[PDB]
């Protein structure tokens, strides 16, 4: 298939801003279809030393091949600008629907968590940390799938991710591990339920703080099950969250009470709870 270049493009919209790229809907000419195209400027990337980055984030979404991901079907580039041709989840971001509908009931909260802790089950299969999981970087398709995106920070088996989904360990060690991707897990249907994630704060630094103290609270209207799973993965100690391998790894996981009706098997085959 002969290189792709930005004039097969009709060029739309701006999806998403990020530090070091855009993400622009884009229109195939010759085919009508519609995909997400990151875009990152090279001489930027280069200024700021992120060609390892950029790189990396190629590198593993390549790799990748399930459908709970942002898949790549494509990259060129011209003289200034990479292009990285992405899946287009129609309906955005899954922060928008928490912000929209206020915190999700029961059924929806254990679907998606579920369609989350698959996701995750393939990525630490093939030795793959995320990093950087947060409801930003969980996107939603046209059917209400999830798809995870965002690999640039990833780790195959030094970086931080975001504030409020930053492990212990990466506080006190700075070295994080699949883990890590499972404390951030226990933050999501935290925040999934509540509505808002575990710990937060006038700033980075007293958030930081709450952290490793493990300073937070469960609302009283808090489905006690999703309350007993997010308790075995807030847990300072890496080493005893559930779903790492010293735990015995996704079976432990994915067997908790919580996930009691689920059918693991086909999630992205089962048709979601309507999200109210
Ligand atoms: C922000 C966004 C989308 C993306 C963001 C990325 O970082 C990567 C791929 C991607 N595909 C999208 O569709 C979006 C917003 C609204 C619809 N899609």
């Amino acid at each position: 298939p002969r290189k792709k270049r930005p004039e097969d493009f009709k060029f739309g919209k701006i999806l998403g801003e990020g530090s070091f790229s855009t993400v622009v809907l884009a229109r195939e000419l010759a085919t009508s279809r519609e995909y997400a195209i990151k875009i990152l400027e090279k001489r930027h990337i280069i200024k700021e030393n992120k060609v390892p980055y950029v790189t990396r984030e190629r590198d593993v979404m390549s790799r990748l091949d399930h459908p709970f991901f942002v898949k790549l079907y494509f990259t060129f580039q011209d003289d200034e600008k990479l292009y990285f041709g992405l899946s287009y989840a129609k309906n955005g971001e899954l922060l928008k629907y928490i912000r929209k509908i206020g915190s999700f009931d029961e059924t929806c909260t254990r679907f998606y968590t579920a369609e989350i802790v698959s996701a995750l089950e393939y990525l630490h299969g093939k030795g793959i940390i995320h990093r950087d999981l947060k409801p930003e970087n969980i996107l939603l398709n046209e059917d209400m799938h999830i798809q995870i995106t965002d690999f640039g920070t990833a780790k195959v088996l030094s970086f931080v991710g975001t504030a409020q989904y930053v492990s212990p360990e990466l506080l006190t060690e700075k070295s994080a591990c699949k883990s890590s991707d499972l404390w951030a897990l226990g933050c999501i249907i935290y925040q999934l339920v509540a509505g808002l994630p575990p710990f937060r704060a006038g700033n980075e630094y007293l958030i930081f703080q709450k952290i490793i103290k493990l300073e937070y609270d469960f609302p009283e209207k808090f489905f006690p099950k999703a309350r007993d799973l997010v308790e075995k993965l807030l847990v300072l100690d890496a080493t005893k969250r559930l779903g790492c391998e010293e735990m015995e790894g996704y079976g432990p996981l994915k067997a908790h009470p919580f996930f009691e009706s689920v059918t693991w098997e086909n999630l992205h085959q089962q048709t979601p709870p309507k999200l109210t």
